[PDB]
């Protein structure tokens, strides 16, 4: 019923939101052409012997994967109150989330016009194959390629957009981190933005239940992460892998 309006904090909460996002996503992709270059063998048969005796693009994922963890880290120490945090609270949260948050920023590039991520050229244009190729299996892709659809549907302003991001990584509830209590303000601080945003911001139908909808991308997250941790653990025991990933990608999911 009550739509109070967003306060002075939280209209800059905002606006830093949105000013972090816009220095940190690129729409263009023209960093793309920097990274190893994509290899696609011919596996029609998505044979996981041969997916993992080449992973012919997972030089370029890994490369892709480790330079948006790099920019999900600018994200961060943009993200208000973040700073407040101890730089092991800091190091604790972007390692765990990492992963969540890419697969959330992805989203942007993301099309249902054929279900892939599409960052430019043919060259860089990514489907379930792409990742397979990578030494991935549909335990993983196809719940993905569902989050990536359901996410599109909720047809998210950037506002709503920005701060779910800012939401998962600044989560309480991950292990390791040492104050949690900190970590909860931020993160109610954020969240309170969101729900009053959504309230007064976002037109029917959706003007309500949207809130819980996104919370409960965040859990779906939760799973991917798990299931992609099972994964690369199975991808790293492969020989001469390390060299196909980059030190960040390594220390991440280590
Ligand atoms: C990164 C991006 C991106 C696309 C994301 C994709 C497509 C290719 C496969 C990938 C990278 C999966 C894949 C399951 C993760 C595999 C990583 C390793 C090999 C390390 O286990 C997660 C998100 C998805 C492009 C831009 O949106 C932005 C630049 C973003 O940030």
């Amino acid at each position: 019923s009550l739509r109070p309006k967003l306060s002075e904090e939280q209209q800059r909460i905002i606006a830093i939101l949105l000013d972090a996002h816009h220095k940190t996503y690129d729409p263009t992709y023209s960093d793309f052409c920097q990274f190893r270059p994509p290899v696609r063998v011919n596996d029609g048969g998505g044979s996981v012997t041969l997916e993992l005796s080449q992973l012919s693009m997972l030089p370029h994922l890994a490369d892709l994967v480790s330079y948006s963890i790099q920019k999900v880290i600018g994200f961060a120490k943009m993200i208000p109150g973040f700073r407040d945090l101890t730089s092991e609270d800091q190091i604790v949260l972007l390692k765990s989330s990492a992963i969540e948050v890419i697969m959330l920023r992805s989203n942007e590039s993301f099309t249902m016009d054929d279900m892939s991520w599409t960052c430019g050229n043919q060259d860089y244009k990514y489907r379930v194959s792409d990742v397979t190729k990578a030494g991935h299996s549909l335990e993983l892709i196809e719940p993905l390629i569902k989050f990536q659809v359901g996410l599109k549907k909720l047809n998210l302003h950037e506002e709503e957009h920005v701060l779910l991001m800012a939401i998962c990584i600044v989560s309480p509830d991950r292990p390791g981190v040492q104050d949690a209590a900190l970590i909860e303000a931020i993160q109610d601080r954020l969240s309170n933005t969101l729900q009053t945003y959504i309230r007064c911001r976002h037109p029917p139908p959706g003007s309500h239940l949207l809130y819980a909808k996104m919370i409960q991308k965040l859990a779906d997250l939760r799973s991917l992460n798990e299931e992609h941790s099972k994964q690369y653990r199975c991808l790293s025991f492969q020989p001469e892998c390390s060299m196909k990933l980059t030190p960040l990608v390594l220390e991440v999911f280590g």
